[PDB]
C-alpha cells in the first residue's frame, strides 16, 4: 500500500489527501521523540521507542503547550495562528505530505514554525503544505517542538532544565527525518529546512550549533535570524528569569532541584498565565523563554561564531518582509487599533520608540529618534506611525538578519536575498499593517492556489513563481533553472517578490542598518 | 563746505567721491581711539584726545596688524582680502560715507568687518560702501579694530592685557557714532550695525553684552553668530594659549607681568609669526585669540543668556550663505585643491570630519560620518566632498545661527532671516565651492552695480534689491516697503536669496541641526 510505509521506528499507516484536482498521501501525527511529559518536563527531548505494531497518521497531532491569542475573538487575522488541536505536553510529532506515486529519492522539506519560541503549530491551515509537495513535487516534512518554558526554561547548570531543550527537539526530528525520510521516498542528502520569525532563527540556529549542521544540507530563513535581539538570552538573563517564574507561581527557591521540581508540580497553564511577567522591562517584541547562549548548544556567542566562520557553510536563500513591525506595534504600542489608521503623535511615537529599543538608555532613544524623524513635518501622524513601524521591523528583523547575511556571504557558498513586499489582495488587517510580518509563508505554501479562498490571478501566479523558487533551491542550491542574483559581499544583490516584473536592487537597508548594527551599539555602550 | 565737519573729537575735512555717475562724500580715516601701541598693547582701547586743527580725511588708514594670506598668491581670489595699506598697530579708525547734499538726520548703518577675529581690514575694496550710501541714500560707517593676539590676548585677571580689548574698539567705536555721527547727517537714533563671519558674531555679541546695547538700534548678522563654536574660548582656554604664546616666543612666564611685559616687547610680526602654533588641536575653522566668556564683557555664559533672554530686544535681519564650509576645506583639508574637483575619498572624508569636530570623541565622529554619509553609493566622490562642505557650514555657521535665532526670536522685536544661494557670474574660485563664505558681501555693497566688474544684469539687480532690504530694515526696522516673511517660533518661515523670484521655505536645516545643536552636544557629554 502507497500509505504503508516501514520506518526505523515501526510500520506507519498514511492517508490519501485531495490536493487541486488530484491526490496525494500525507503521514500525518508520525511521533519522533517520547512524550515530554512529567518528570521529563524541562528535560531534553527523548528518542521514540519504536511501536510493534502499524500507527496510524491519518490525523494532525496535540499542539504543543502554548499561550493563545484573544486580542480578536472570532476575527481570522489572529485566530488563524492559534493553535487548532488539543494543546498538550504529549506533542512531539511531525508530518509529511509525499507525493503519489511515492517517489524513490527527491528533495526534501523541512519547515520549521515560528511563534516568538512561546508559540507556534505544524497544524496551522496556513502550513497545510500538501500543495508544495504537490505543485512542486518534494516531500514536505512539518516537524514541531516545544515552545514557552516548557521547552526554553534555562536554568543553567541543572540537568533537569539545562535549556535549549525546544531546540533539541527540533534536532532530534531533523535526525529522524535522516533516518527515515528514505522510506517515504525522500532524500536524506538533500533535506532543506525552512521556517518563518522564531523558526528562521531556529533554521540559522541549526547552521551554528556544530551537533545540527550534518543533519541538512541548505536553508531558508524568512523574516527571521539566530542573531536576532529576542531570539536568545544570556544563561544568566534566563536563570534569573526562570527563577522569577517560580516565584511568581510560589514555588521554593532554595535551590534549583526544588524550584525546578516545584514547576514540574505546577499544570500547564499555571506556568502559561504567569509566563510574560518574569520579562526586564516594559518592551515590544521581546518574549519570556528563548534560547540560552549556555555553551554546548551553542559553543561560544553568536557574533563570535558569525565572525570566525564557525559554522556550517552550504548554500542558504532568505529575506525579509517590506513591513515587519506592525504587528507588534498594533499589540504592544499606544496609539495603534486594529480598526483605525493609528496615526501617531510625537508623544506616543516618542514612547513608542522605548517599547521598541527597550535596552536604550535616553541617549540611545534620542538616536533612534533623530534617525526615525522628519524634523520638517515631526508632527506627520501617519509618518510617526509608518517611521515607528520601521524601528520595529528594523531593528528585530531586517538589521539583524542583514548582518548575519553579510557574515555568513562570507563562508558560505551561495546567498540569495529577497524583500517580499505584495499585499495580500484579501488580507483581512488594516491597511495601515502593510505586509505583514508572517504573511508571506502563504504564497510560500500556495493558498493562493486554491480558489475558494480569494486571491487574484497575479496573486496565484507570484505564490507558484516563489513555491518554485524555495522548491528549486532546495533541490539544485540554486533557485533558478529572470535570473534571481546572487548575493555578494561585494555588489550586495537582492531582489523584490511581489507581483510586478523581477526587479534588482541592492544593499537592503544599508543606513537604517548602519546605525542599528553598528552606531547605536556602540553609542550604547560609549554610554 | 559740505566736506568741513566740526565732530566732538574736533573739525575734520572729507574728500569728494565719484559714485556711479554722481559723486558723494566720504570722511576717510577719521581716529575714534588713541594708538594701541607700545606699553598700551594687549590694553583696552583709549578715547582719542582732540584735536586742534582740521584733520585729513581723505584717505584709507593703516589696516591692523594681520596675519596675511599668501596660500594663491596674485590670485584676485585670494589677495581681494588681504589688508591693502600698510599694516600697523595704530589702526583704531573709522569711515563715513555721507550723501551729498548732506542729510539732517537719516538712518545710519556701520560696518563690522570678519576675519575670524585673527584678520580684517574696513579699507576692502568690497567693503567700499560708497555704493550703499549713494543708491539707499544712508549714511555708511566702518569701524575698525584690533584682531589677532593684539586685540585678543586673554590673560584673564590682568588688566594689562585682560581679553576681548578688540571687541572693545567696536564699542569705542559705536560711542563715537552715537555721539558726532549727527553732524554728518546721520540719525544717532536710527543706526544700524551690520556683519560678516566674526563681524556677524560681533554683532550679535553687542546685543548680548549688557554696556553696548544702548549704543544702536537693529542688526544683521550675515553668516555669523556670538554663540558660534570658534568665536569665543573660555578664560582658562584664552590663558593657558596665551602663555603657550610666551612659550613659543621664548617669553619668562614666571607671572602675568613678565610674560604680558615680554609680549609687549616683541615687534608685531613675531607675534604673528607663530601665532596659529597656540591652537589646541589640529582643525578646520578653528582660530587663536578670540573673545573669552570673562564674565565681564559677558556677564555669564552664552546660552544661559539666550536663555534668559538676557539681551538686547529689537529687530533683526540675518542668514546664511548656501556654501559655508569650502574655504576652510580648500585652505586645510586633505584632498582639496583650488584647480580641481576635490573629490574625495571615504578615507581623506573621514579624516577631514575629524578636522571639522576637533573636539568631538570617536563616538561622535561616527555619528558625524554616519549622519553625513550616502551608505547606497559611500564612495561618491563628489559626494564626499560636499557632505563634507556640509558639516564645516552646519556645523560652525548655519547651526549655531538658527539656534541663535529661535532662541533671539522669542524676546526680539521681530526677526527676518534669509538664505542667499547666488554664485556670482564672475567667481574665480572653482565651481566645487559653489556659494562661498563671504561672496554675498559684494551683493551687499552692491559692486554689481559698477560695470566694469562683469556682472550679469540679473545679478546688478539682486543686489539693488537686497542693498533695498538691508537698508529699508535698518531704517524701518523692516526689510520691506513680494514681501519677505516674518520669521517666528511658530511658522519658522526664511526665504531665498537669488536671481529667481523670490521663493519661501521654512525651518533652515532643522534636521541637520537638531544633530548638531541637540544631539550630537549630548552624545558628547554622556560619552
Ligand atoms: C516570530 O517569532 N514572531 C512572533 C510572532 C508573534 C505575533 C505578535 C504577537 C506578540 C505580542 N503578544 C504580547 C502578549 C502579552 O499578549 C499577546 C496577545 C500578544
Ligand atoms: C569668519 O570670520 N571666517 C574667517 C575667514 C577666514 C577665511 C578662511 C581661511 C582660514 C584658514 N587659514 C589657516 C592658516 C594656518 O593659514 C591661512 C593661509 C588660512
Amino acid at each position: 500500500s502507497e500509505l504503508l510505509v516501514n520506518t526505523k521506528s515501526g510500520k506507519v499507516m498514511g492517508t490519501r489527501v485531495p490536493v487541486l484536482s488530484s491526490h496525494i498521501s500525507a503521514f500525518l501525527g508520525i511521533p519522533f521523540a517520547e512524550p515530554p511529559v512529567g518528570n521529563m518536563r524541562f528535560r531534553r527531548p527523548e528518542p521514540k521507542k519504536p511501536w510493534s505494531g502499524v500507527w496510524n497518521a491519518s490525523t494532525y497531532p496535540n499542539n504543543c503547550q502554548q499561550y493563545v491569542d484573544e486580542q480578536f475573538p472570532g476575527f481570522s487575522g489572529s485566530e488563524m495562528w492559534n493553535p487548532n488541536r488539543e494543546m498538550s505536553e504529549d506533542c512531539l510529532y511531525l508530518n509529511i505530505w509525499v507525493p503519489s506515486p511515492r517517489p524513490k529519492s527527491t528533495t526534501v522539506m523541512v519547515w520549521i514554525y515560528g511563534g516568538g519560541f512561546y508559540s507556534g503549530s505544524s497544524t496551522l491551515d496556513v502550513y497545510n503544505g500538501k500543495y508544495l509537495a504537490y505543485t512542486e513535487e518534494v516531500v514536505l516534512v512539518s516537524l514541531s517542538y516545544r515552545v514557552g518554558a516548557f521547552g526554553f526554561l534555562a536554568l543553567h547548570g541543572s540537568q533537569e532544565a539545562p535549556g535549549n531543550v525546544g531546540l533539541l527537539d527540533q534536532r532530534m526530528a531533523l535526525q529522524w527525518v535522516h533516518d527515515n525520510i528514505q522510506f517515504f521516498g525522500g532524500d536524506p542528502k538533500t533535506v532543506t529546512i525552512f521556517g518563518e520569525s522564531a523558526g528562521g532563527a531556529s533554521v540559522g540556529m541549526h547552521i551554528l550549533s556544530p551537533g545540527s549542521r550534518d543533519l541538512f544540507r541548505r536553508a531558508i530563513l524568512q523574516s527571521g535570524s539566530p542573531n536576532c535581539p529576542w531570539a536568545s538570552v544570556s544563561v544568566a538573563e534566563g536563570r534569573r528569569r526562570a527563577v522569577e517564574l517560580g516565584r511568581n507561581l510560589n514555588c521554593n527557591l532554595n535551590s534549583d532541584e526544588e524550584l525546578i521540581h516545584c514547576l514540574r508540580e505546577k499544570k500547564p497553564q499555571e506556568l502559561i498565565d504567569v509566563e510574560w511577567n518574569v520579562l526586564p522591562f516594559d518592551s515590544i517584541f521581546r518574549f519570556s523563554f528563548v534560547p540560552v547562549i549556555d555553551g554546548e548548544f551553542f559553543p561560544t556567542s553568536l557574533e563570535s561564531m558569525l565572525n570566525s566562520g564557525n559554522f556550517k557553510k552550504t548554500q542558504i536563500l532568505l529575506g525579509v518582509n517590506k513591513d515587519e513591525g506592525s504587528f507588534f506595534l498594533l499589540y504592544g504600542a499606544p496609539g495603534f487599533s486594529k480598526d483605525s489608521e493609528s496615526k501617531i503623535s510625537r508623544e506616543d511615537f516618542m514612547s513608542g520608540v522605548k517599547l521598541s529599543v527597550p535596552h536604550a538608555n535616553d541617549l540611545g532613544l534620542d538616536a533612534v529618534t533623530l534617525q526615525y524623524t522628519d524634523w520638517m513635518d515631526d508632527n506627520n501622524g501617519i509618518k510617526n506611525r509608518d517611521g515607528l513601524d520601521d524601528i520595529v521591523g528594523d531593528h528585530n528583523v531586517i538589521c539583524p538578519l542583514m548582518h548575519f547575511v553579510n557574515k555568513y556571504t562570507k563562508f558560505g557558498n551561495g546567498t540569495y536575498l529577497y524583500f517580499f513586499n505584495h499585499r495580500a489582495s484579501n488580507l483581512v488587517w488594516p491597511e495601515w499593517m502593510g505586509v505583514i510580518h508572517g504573511y508571506e509563508i502563504e504564497f510560500v505554501f500556495g493558498l493562493p492556489l486554491v480558489k475558494e479562498l480569494n486571491y487574484t490571478a497575479e496573486e496565484e501566479a507570484l505564490s507558484r513563481r516563489i513555491m518554485h523558487y524555495w522548491a528549486t533551491f532546495a533541490k539544485t542550491g540554486n533557485p533558478n533553472e529572470s535570473k534571481w542574483p546572487l548575493f555578494t559581499t561585494k555588489e550586495q544583490k537582492f531582489i523584490d517578490l511581489n507581483t510586478e516584473p523581477m526587479k534588482v536592487h541592492q544593499r537592503l537597508r544599508v543606513q537604517m542598518c548602519v546605525f542599528w548594527n553598528q552606531f547605536l551599539p556602540k553609542l550604547l555602550n560609549a554610554t
